[PDB]
């Protein structure tokens, strides 16, 4: 039974200034902490963010509305307690920052039975491999040219093998120049992605497609909003490139939707907004009945843990590991998921505490 | 230019006895109020409200998250500001509460403006006819057949001419009992229309259909989830009923998938959730573009400026007042726009102040 829902907010704030072609101004960004205590005195951690807005709305989702749900109940019926968040925060929910807060919860009850049953999520979950491949996920959008590629040579220098960079500047030729600058930097053969981050109407994606084709990318994500699914079925259609989405979809429903629809050749879900490991692994589920690769986007200290269960994973973004015990460190390209019980995060709270909000 | 914005929270107490499928029972909805006030001292009033949850995170979204959209802003372009605050919400949003948010703030936006242009919201919205038919919409569900026929008698005796049920009992015979009693009780000229609150499956929904096709329902209300899009499909081509759906549509595209789909055979938006008025017109579009008629959902006060405006629309639905000045009275089957400037609603602030949390 749970006994304990303690709820918190931090304003986290970034070492230097991020920017993309949607919300850009980045100094900070606000993480929910949900930490669930059992009978037996043991607790799960759970966190999703948001980038600037929506921090104090999320965290009081938990706190006054789906703490009720979780009280009393018995943790080790994730699913059971899923479905009963779900339609507590249905009316005026069923999407949108409702399922951010689900997911820190669902996180936190899956971290509680793997200390339970003294296993890591990875192997919880069915275990494929722990070495999970990485690239490193920029926000350099307004980065000059010179600085994007120092940027990349620390990332290289950090073990990463694999790099995504920022598109969709007001005038189409400056991101076709710096992809270029990119390109010949880190070589040939090198992974390289980018991320308009829906900032192309449709007409303009496929136009930068076709402009950005020499240079061999790995995958364009997000050329539009996610909302079209007609839109983004003729981006597929016409760009000749592998499209990455989801990191903004917020149900199992958006990506059966976007699947059926054809809409992404490569889903991204991000296991903090899309409902936790428990949504995760059934999206998941889809893409590999689908024959597609599976990714991710964000906090991927917890997300190791998911695709180094499933075999059709393929680079996970890396892009609060100042405030972590012992995070991950990457080698050769690529993250070890820990063995410890549940996910094997842990997080520095007192020092979290001057950031509190 | 926008001076104050007063943002206040709610807890309006609810009889027992409102019961739906899949709600559950009603305790209390949450209103969330948003006054605006301009340089020239005009304050525009608007609202949404949650049932049983949410409410605080509303209200949370508002008064910290779309407030710096609003200061200093010009209230009259209340197309730019809706954009703004739907991209301020953006992650982790994009649906969910935050419509809901922006919902109250765009119809205090429109109040402002039609109070300055010293004309009622349905005239400056194109205006159509201020005389709109309305149908009583219960919750009740649990509630005894007798019961039933009593309440049945209490709509005649207030004027409606059109009146919904709920149903999505455990067992379908149940519900079939129940139609049948009210369609004896009311005569086979009588609208008769049934809401399910997405509490049937897609074959149980079909299946109901088919044995409450004798009774010749004006229309089936969400019959199941309105995510599932093929489903929804599904149903309208074998149902034999209008298929009415869109309380629990939040954007303009969902509106739009579900249409597109052939998911629904009658919109209902809800100005409250669906982005207020600005959106809820463009939903209304969408309808009379695809030959469609237009119903609606909850706040009648303010919606019947939006439907005294367009010339699709049908029975609206109607069931706060206590805390109204001058509400409209139904006569006729119908209920009047009044003329005076903006949507011409007036809460007790004072009585209300002792329900605020
Ligand atoms: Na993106
Ligand atoms: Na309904």
């Amino acid at each position: 039974l749970i006994e304990r829902v303690r709820t918190d907010l931090y304003r986290i704030p970034l070492p230097t200034r991020l920017t993309d072609s949607t919300h850009g101004a980045m100094m900070d960004f606000e993480l929910i902490t949900v930490r669930i205590e059992d009978s037996d005195g043991a607790t799960g951690l759970g966190y999703t963010y948001t980038v600037n807005h929506g921090g104090a709305a999320v965290a009081t989702m938990v706190d006054k509305d789906l703490r009720g749900c979780l009280l009393g109940a018995d943790a080790e019926q994730i699913e059971k307690i899923w479905q009963s968040m779900w339609w507590r925060l249905h009316y005026a929910g069923r999407g949108g920052h409702a399922t951010s807060a689900i997911s820190a919860v669902d996180i936190a009850l899956w971290d509680l039975k793997g200390i339970r049953a003294r296993t890591p999520l990875w192997k919880l979950f069915g275990g494929y491999d722990p070495v999970v491949p990485v690239y490193a996920g920029g926000i350099d959008l307004e980065l000059p040219v010179a600085d994007l590629k120092t940027q990349a040579d620390r990332f290289l220098a950090g073990g990463f093998r694999a790099i995504k960079m920022k598109v969709g500047r007001p005038d189409l030729k400056e991101d076709v120049d710096r992809v270029s600058a990119l390109r010949e930097h880190l070589g040939d053969s090198f992974p390289l992605m980018v991320d308009a981050n829906m900032k192309w109407t449709v007409d303009g994606a496929i136009r930068a497609a076709r402009a950005l084709a020499p240079f061999d990318l790995h995958w364009i994500e997000e050329p539009t909003i996610p909302d079209d699914l007609v839109g983004n079925a003729r981006i597929v259609r016409e760009s000749g490139h592998t499209i990455a989405g989801g990191e903004n979809l917020h149900t199992l429903y958006d990506f059966h939707n976007a699947v059926r629809a054809g809409s992404l050749t490569l889903p991204e879900p991000d296991v903090s907004n899309i409902g936790g490991y428990t949504t995760f692994r059934k999206v998941a589920a889809l893409a590999e009945a689908n024959n597609m690769l599976l990714t991710s986007h964000g906090v991927h200290d917890l997300t190791v843990h998911a695709l180094a269960s499933v075999p059709h994973r393929t680079y996970m973004e890396a892009h609060l590991h100042a405030y972590m015990a012992e995070p991950m460190a990457v080698t050769d390209g690529c993250v070890s998921a820990p063995d410890r019980p549940g996910h094997g995060v842990v997080l520095d709270f007192e020092r979290l505490g001057r950031l509190a909000v």
